[PDB]
């Protein structure tokens, strides 16, 4: 459960996320796979409630009404195309799991879903699945609201409804059974593993019990024995009463202290440099490597929905985005996992996006299919961050330098840094404000190397700028304060 499935070199996953099961699936055959990506984490693909007031909300996918493969994304059909084309060309797929919860105590009942199943919340009725009055915490929790109100108290943030959304008693063998039927479903399907939502709002042992009744992943694509994958979304920070820690039997969980340290950092806030980076890692208070799930935005923080704050980067600060999520890729902390989102209008008003609910590029509600530009960019306002030649060719660097450890590190005691991985990859920094030009030790072996982040290798040639490695290893780097990328990377692969 802690080992991520994926093919043999792959070593990053992709949220791609709100994209539907055929474009994901074409994505996997036409880029993901040739460009070395791992796997695809995917939108939660269980019918939703649809809300339409904001109008079709990307979070209204948070609101369960039954386990049936019918979404905005595709149907069941669409869906197992998807994960057989992609597990086929051995891109992996993992499924962002909302079992915790059902939809808003709140929501009107009737046949507003994805799938027009028919559901009640008032009364704790979903017949689709099927649920009842008896499979909620309705009579388990304290606070007055029925809500949680006090996260200083494990006992309520386990019970009581996370922001009014219906509380599944976990502890029920009928509701772990009606889960496990539905996980069950997605591993013979053929997907790899699953993203836990809402970790912290369950008790490991309530989701232990439910790991337990798992199949073996598909004997067709992965090894006889082999467990999915399991990542749990735990947003542990300081000083709470539940720790990350808690969930390590079951498998990894996302390390949110992460992406939030390196963007302030980045972002050079109150006193931090880059040549503080030397000792990243558990060094920093994170969570083993081994557990760790890590990332510089998921689709929550990127727009203030989720931990890290304001000094989250997202593809909104291109330039200072690459360089983080170069610096992640890089480095040989945890497991990597690289955000894929759409644009909105952000109407930022006092310091607060207003527009932060609207969901995906849609058609009245219909979910715009991700078209390719000729430049390999995307368009019908999907970022496609993981196509950018900056990220792509950093998600190489990683499965090139794969297993060799964190050595040459070089920093001016300021912003300006660099650190080789073993013999088959270096990397250089620049975000102070003064250009930088000094020759370095890489590590690496004679010859000419291509940078892979203003360029790539072609056929023996290099479009972008090229590094000369000395017989002793030694290169020199010219990076100006002003570049458009200021970091520079080769590794074996980009060698002429
Ligand atoms: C790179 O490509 C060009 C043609 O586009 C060719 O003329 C040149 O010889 C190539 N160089 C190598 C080293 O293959
Ligand atoms: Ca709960």
């Amino acid at each position: 459960q802690y080992s991520p499935n994926t093919q043999q070199g792959r070593t990053s996953i992709v949220h791609l996320f709100e994209w539907r099961w055929v474009d994901i699936a074409l994505e996997c055959e036409r880029y993901l796979a040739p460009k070395g990506f791992g796997g695809v984490q995917v939108s939660p693909p269980n019918e939703n409630v649809a809300i339409y007031n904001p109008f079709r909300p990307w979070w209204e996918r948070y609101q369960p009404v039954s386990y049936k493969l019918c979404t905005r994304s595709g149907n069941e059909d669409e869906f197992r195309n998807m994960v057989t084309r992609c597990n086929n060309v051995g891109v992996r797929i993992y499924v962002d799991a909302v079992i915790n919860h059902m939809c808003g105590n709140a929501v009107s009942a009737g046949t507003s879903s994805t799938c027009g199943s028919y559901f009640n919340p008032g009364s704790r009725d979903f017949p689709a699945v099927p649920y009842s009055g008896w499979d909620f915490n309705d009579g388990k929790c304290k606070t007055g609201s029925g809500d949680i109100e006090n996260y200083n108290d494990a006992t309520q943030v386990r019970d009581c409804r996370l922001t009014g959304l219906l509380d599944l008693a976990l502890e029920k063998d009928y509701v772990r059974s009606k889960i496990a039927e539905y996980m069950n479903h997605l591993i013979d399907i053929g997907v790899a593993g699953f993203r836990l939502d809402a970790s912290k709002h369950m008790w490991p042992g309530d989701i232990k019990a439910i790991l337990d009744k798992l199949h073996n992943l598909n004997s067709n694509w992965f090894p006889a024995g082999s467990k999915p994958f399991i990542y749990q979304e735990v947003i542990d920070l300081g000083g709470e009463p539940i720790k990350s820690s808690d969930y390590f039997g079951n498998g990894r969980v996302t390390e949110f202290k992460y992406g939030a340290k390196l963007g302030t950092v980045i972002r050079k806030w109150n006193g931090e440099k880059m040549s503080y980076l030397k000792n990243w890692g558990e060094g920093w208070g994170f969570v083993p490597s081994d557990r760790a799930l890590v990332f510089v935005d998921n689709h929550d923080n990127q727009r203030g929905h989720g931990a890290g704050g304001a000094s989250i980067l997202t593809f909104w600060d291109a330039r200072l985005y690459k360089m983080a999520v170069g610096f992640m890729l890089a480095h040989p902390y945890g497991f990597t996992q690289v955000m894929s989102s759409y644009r909105w209008p952000r109407q930022f008003q006092n310091g607060n996006d207003v527009n932060d609910w609207v969901g995906p590029p849609n058609n009245n509600g219909v979910i715009k299919e991700v078209t390719i530009n000729p430049d390999t960019t995307c368009g019908n306002d999907w970022v496609c961050e993981h196509r950018w030649r900056q990220i792509r060719n950093m998600v190489i660097f990683r499965n090139v330098v794969d297993g060799q450890p964190f050595t040459n590190w070089y920093d001016n005691g300021s912003n300006q840094v660099a650190f080789g991985r073993g013999n088959r990859g270096f990397i250089v920094f620049n975000n102070d404000d003064w250009s930088f030009s000094l020759t370095l030790q890489t590590g690496l072996p004679a010859g000419t190397y291509c940078d892979v982040i203003s360029g790539d290798k072609i056929n023996g040639n290099c479009t972008g700028i090229k590094i000369y490695v000395s017989d002793d290893g030694k290169a020199h780097f010219s990076i100006s304060n002003s570049a458009e990328d200021p970091f520079i990377a080769i590794h074996a692969e980009s060698k002429l």
